[PDB]
């Protein structure tokens, strides 16, 4: 998988606004904007090109579905339940979506908001991959150990991927696309 076209579609907030086509979709979810954007834009070998749900088209061949952090200590009850709202509607109205791709820092336990959003997707069945971000900063040695931590505190799926990834080596790209190409052509 080589990105020769990536271009942002539209920011859309209810079904009306999702774009036409039938393409294949994979959503975004992470605790966190800024990094969340940071992946995108590695998958695509961008740098920039990363409420509302986001579409891109990439390919010409499936849309990446931007999802808003899920952070919400700070967040009023208002907005948290709109977020609601708007997320729920999307995955159990949207036909194309084929999988969520769920980002988490490698270096630390994901927080409880990664383990409820975990849950919740895998509550309606959707196929998760897992991805553990900032993989450089970490000794070789200790890769293995930090994966624990991660899938251990999520409680992943026998059926879900975890993908060690890096932003800056790339480490994780191609396996990430490995993964997500598996589950647009099911």
């Amino acid at each position: 998988m080589k990105v020769t076209k990536s271009e942002i579609v539209i920011s859309a907030v209810k079904p009306e606004q999702y774009p036409e086509g039938g393409l294949p979709e994979i959503a975004l979810a992470g605790r966190s904007n800024v990094g969340k954007s940071s992946f995108i834009n590695s998958l695509i070998n961008r740098k920039n090109l990363a409420q509302t749900l986001n579409f891109y088209i990439i390919n010409d061949e499936l849309h990446f579905v931007d999802v808003p952090g899920y952070g919400f200590a700070k967040v009023s009850k208002s907005e948290r339940e709109a977020w609601g709202r708007m997320i729920e509607t999307y995955i159990t109205t949207r036909e194309e979506l084929k999988a969520v791709v769920q980002i988490v820092d490698l270096r630390h336990a994901p927080s409880n908001d990664d383990v409820q959003m975990y849950e919740f997707l895998k509550y309606y069945g959707i196929p998760v991959i897992v991805i553990a971000t900032k993989a450089d900063k970490i000794p070789k040695g200790k890769w293995d150990k930090h994966a624990k931590v991660v899938r251990q505190t999520l409680n992943i799926d026998p059926e879900d991927e975890l993908i060690l990834f890096s932003s800056e080596t790339k480490k994780g790209k191609d396996e990430a696309w490995g993964a997500i190409k598996k589950m647009i052509n099911r």
